[PDB]
């Protein structure tokens, strides 16, 4: 698809703690 959009969708989705039951 793209680099930067894969990059940002990589770290922005990871640094965020998603342990909360959403």
């Amino acid at each position: 698809l793209r680099l930067i959009h894969a990059v940002r969708g990589y770290w922005l989705t990871n640094k965020v703690p998603i342990k909360r039951p959403s």
